[PDB]
């Protein structure tokens, strides 16, 4: 319903064309930081215009 | 013209998160650690969203 379970959402957008070989490493660390301050353990992260959005859904404790 | 990056951290504005703004700080740090970007813009806008637009330097 419109009440139980607190979520947090993180989006990382970039040029689909762009290189950046560390995106992964960055993803991992970014998530690591969130878990640190939110103590969350339920984390969902998927990838997909021509913009690419690493989407990350985080359920708070 | 310029290669940008953008990040959104969204939450329900009601919800009380003492640590927001710390996460923001830290998270930016990580991004800088990896992008080395000297240019960063963050603003806060039912749903509170923290947006960080980042300009890559390389």
């Amino acid at each position: 319903a419109a009440t139980a379970t607190d979520r947090l959402k993180l989006i990382l957008a970039k040029e689909r064309t762009l290189n950046l070989p560390y995106m992964e490493e960055m993803r991992k660390e970014i998530i690591a930081v969130i878990q640190k301050y939110t103590k969350s353990s339920d984390i969902h992260f998927k990838t997909l215009q021509s913009v690419e959005t690493i989407e990350v859904e985080i359920i708070l404790p």
